[PDB]
Order: structure tokens, then sequence, then C-alpha cells
DNA sequence: TGTCCCTTTATCTCT
DNA sequence: GAGAGATAAAGGGAC
């Protein structure tokens, strides 16, 4: 009966396309590739409950939720305990799906109802510090830490509430907590390092390995191969980890001798997530991208140095050519939309929709160009593609505006709040385009419109002091951080 | 056969 | 630009 079977799960995937939720392939390959069978099943199930009321999820969220380990538990738990997290505990339904998206999401949503209120109240923690400690595989275990340890932690250590926090906000937050809490008195009492540092490592995932490693090897790399503390921190706590620091140790020696790499510059590869892919990559690729494509060395180095280094450093000496020769790029704009993280998909990206936003859109390479080369220029580009045209006819905004909201990291954030909240800002506000646009064109752009709204409608006394015309001008170069920074004077 | 937890890597967003 | 936070995906081990 497997072909009955099958039969049965392609008309469920064939039903989920219908409504209410109108899931896409991707979307169904999504539930199927991470949460499985079961995952696809559950939704389908559930569809109706989980869309209707009270729980109102969009199928985004549905999606979100379904899409790991466990998935068809988190579904289920989801469905019985949002009304409580948001109409008791105060979370939005937003934050409950960050919750429950993530393998055993289940386990972190029975969690955090249990144990937000003696984390609020009693140790003193805002709602969404509890809600980033859950928000991970294993927020559970996580949650039952931070309750367990943040008293030990704070008092006996000297750590704030907010650098416990920090610690646990990551998978594995658990092992992390444990292992500061264990080698925060060597690291520091030993080797000198400030607390802070030990934070800043123990604060990515596998944080227990990082500090565990920086433990290991500060002192050999330091003496056997002449880095400087600092160096060795950045490496470790970039989110490099103990891979690239085992890397470092590994690869210092040929990369600087044989190469001809200062160890500052492999220290700058080192230092990301992912920085053993990178040095690996650099180390197999460096002589190919220096004699048979005219990239300096320099160069190569400011493509490995972000996240995912490797990704990009591939993706360069693959695409390189057909940018250059067929779509008229420059080898520098290469390099410089390669130079961030997830530059192999900016660069893809921009490889796709050039001639598209240029002919379509009548943007110039240098347009294009410009909003590709910042974290997420993937997203920039494709809701550049998605919105140009109607940002220009319904908003009255010109091609410029656009890609001046775009060029900055979170460009597609700032350009969806813009086509969001650009009418009631200008409608009910007597605000003004150019102001909005002003506000949408840094990063956090987003967040600074969102605080804008939040203050013209449901206004905040303390606040309520400046001009709608002040606060703008507030937004206008410390976005959020600046509206929160008065808010509380 | 799934569920839960942890590490590593890649990508995106904000301070 | 750098540091940091956040979302996604992979792959592994334990029950």
């Amino acid at each position: 009966s497997g072909a009955r079977a099958l039969e049965a799960l392609l008309t469920v995937a064939g039903e989920l396309r219908g409504p209410p939720l109108q899931l896409d392939t991707g979307q169904l390959l999504k539930i199927a590739k991470r949460g499985g069978v079961t995952a696809v099943e559950a939704v389908h199930a559930w569809r109706n409950a989980l869309t209707g009321a009270p729980l109102n999820l969009t199928p985004e969220q549905v999606v979100a939720i379904a899409s790991h380990d466990g998935g068809k538990q988190a579904l289920e738990t989801v469905q019985r305990l949002l009304p409580v997290l948001c109409q008791a505990h105060g979370l939005t339904p937003q934050q409950v799906v960050a919750i429950a998206s993530h393998d055993g999401g289940k386990q972190a949503l029975e969690t955090v109802q249990r144990l937000l209120p003696v984390l609020c109240q009693a140790h003193g923690l805002t709602p969404e510090q509890v809600v980033a400690i859950a928000s991970h595989d294993g927020g559970k275990q996580a949650l039952e830490t931070v309750q367990a340890l943040l008293p030990v932690l704070c008092q006996a250590h000297g750590l704030t509430p907010e650098q416990v926090v920090a610690i646990a906000s990551n998978g594995g937050g658990k092992q992390a907590l444990e292992t500061v809490q264990r080698l925060l008195p060597v690291l520091c009492q030993a080797h000198g390092l400030t607390p802070q540092q030990v934070v800043a490592i123990a604060s990515n995932g596998g944080g227990k390995q990082a500090l565990e490693t920086v433990q290991r090897l500060l002192p050999v790399l330091c003496q056997a191969h002449g880095l400087t503390p600092q160096q060795v921190v950045a490496i470790a706590s970039n989110g490099g980890g103990k891979q690239a620091l085992e890397t470092v140790q590994r690869l210092l020696p040929v990369l600087c001798q044989a190469h001809g790499l200062t160890p500052q510059q492999v220290v700058a590869i080192a230092s990301n997530i992912g920085g053993k892919q990178a040095l690996e990559t650099v180390q197999r690729l460096l002589p190919v991208l220096c004699q048979a494509h005219g990239l300096t060395p320099q160069q190569v180095v400011a493509i490995a140095s972000n996240g995912g280094g490797k990704q990009a450093l591939e993706t360069v000496q693959r695409l390189l050519p057909v940018l250059c020769q067929a779509h008229g790029l420059t080898p520098q704009q290469v390099v410089a939309i390669a130079s961030h993280d997830g530059g192999k998909q900016a660069l893809e990206t921009v490889q796709r929709l050039l001639p598209v936003l240029c002919q379509a859109h009548g943007l110039t390479p240098e347009q294009v160009v410009a909003i590709a080369s910042n974290g997420g220029g993937k997203q920039a580009l494709e809701t550049v593609q998605r919105l140009l045209p109607v940002l220009c006819q319904a908003h009255g905004l010109t091609p410029e505006q656009v890609v001046a909201i775009a060029s900055h990291d979170g460009g597609k954030q700032a350009l969806e709040t813009v086509q969001r909240l650009l009418p009631v800002l200008c409608q009910a506000h007597g605000l003004t385009p150019q102001q909005v646009v002003a506000i949408a064109s840094n990063g956090g752009g987003r967040p600074a419109l969102e605080s804008i709204v939040a203050q013209l409608s449901r206004p905040d006394p303390a606040l309520a002091a400046l001009t709608n015309d002040h606060l703008v001008a507030l937004a206008c170069l410390g976005g959020r951080p600046a509206l929160d920074a008065v808010k509380k004077l």
C-alpha cells in the first residue's frame, strides 16, 4: 500500500495548495524537508484551526512552525497555548511563532508558559528577553537553566542579567551557560580576560566549545604562533568558535609563509562564522584567484572575511568572468558585492536580476551594485524588483529614493515598511514622504518607522514632547535606539 | 519514526 | 564597518 499512501500524501499537498493556506511548492518542500511527512499531514489536518479564530496565524507563520523536527507537536501545542501566552502573558502572536519555530518548539512553548512569570517578576527579565532565550532549539533547556543559574551568575560571578540573556540566547544555550559558570573564573583570573570578553565568546552557538577552545589554545596561539590574546579573542567570539581556532592553529604557518598572508589578515579571515571553511578555501583558491583572475590578495582576503566567506569565494571564482564580460561589471564592483555576509546570494541575485532591473526598471549598473553591496543584498534586490513600480506610481517616489531606501542592511524590511506605513504617516500624521524616506534610508529604517507610527498612535507623554517633526529628526540618525534613549529620561 | 537537544555553517537585520 | 542579534538549514547523537 505504498502507492496508495503516496497518492494520499500527494492529495494532501495538493489540498494544502488550496485554502486556507495556499502554500506554494517552496513551502511544501520546506515542511517536507525539515518537518517530514508527519508535519505535512499535521498542517493539513489543522489548517482551519491554525488560520481561524482564536489563532489567526498567517500561512508563513504556519510554515515556520511546521518546518522543524517535531513540527507536528509544535503545531498541536501552539493550538493549545497561544491564547494564554497572548492574553495572559502579554506576548504577540509573532513572539509565539518565534518560540514555536524551532526543533522541540512544543517544549519551549510549555516552558515559556510555565516560566515567564518567575523570569520577569522575580529575576527582572523582560518578556522580550524571555522570548529571545526561548527562540532556539533546546529553548526549554536554556529557559530552565537561566532560571536556575541567573542568580549565581549575577551575584557570585558579577554578570548582568543582559549578559546572561546574551549567553543563553543561542542553540545550546544551556551548555554555554554551564560552561561560563565553570570557566569564567579561570579565563579572567588566569588568562586576564575581562568578563565582557568571556560573555562575547560565550554568546555564539557552540559557545561551550569556543570557551573550552580559548582556554586550550590561547597560550599556544600566542606563544608558538605570535598572535595576541586580542586576536585569539576576536577569532573565538566572532562566530568562528572552536573550528576557527583549531584551523588557525593548523593553517597559520602555511598561509603566512607559503601564501604570504600577514597573521592579521589570517585573523580577519578566521573571525566570522564558518571561519574554518573560509580559511581552508583561501588556502585552496588564493593561487587561482590571484593568477588567473587578477584579483589581489587583499581583495581575496576582503571577500573571505565575512560569514560563509567560503561560499562568497567559490561564487566569485565561478561568476567573475560572466559578471565582468557579459554584465559589464568591474572586478572591483564584483568584490564589493562579494564582501558581505551572504555575498554568494548577492552575486547570484545580481547575475539573475541585473538585466531585468536595468531594462524593466531603468536602473543603472551602479545603482544595482549599490543595492547589492550590503548584507541581505539578495533580499534588497528582489524587493526593489517587486516594489519599485508601486512605490513610484502609488506613493509618488522617484527611482532614486527607492534605491536609497534599498541600499542599506535590511533594505527589504525598510522598503516593505515604507510600503506599509507611508499612507498613515502622510495621511493621518501630515507627515511628508521625503521625511519618511529620510527615516527609511539607514540601517534600522524599519524599526525606526515602526517606533514613529507607535508614537503617533499610542504616543507616550514622556516622549510626547517633540514635534511630529522633532521625532522625525531623531529617528533620522539614531532610529529606534534614539527614540528609546530619549523616552527614558 | 519522530522528537528533542546541540554544533557548525550560511544568511539577514539592527545597533 | 564592526559587533551583535536573529532566522534558517545541515547534520549528528540520544531516547
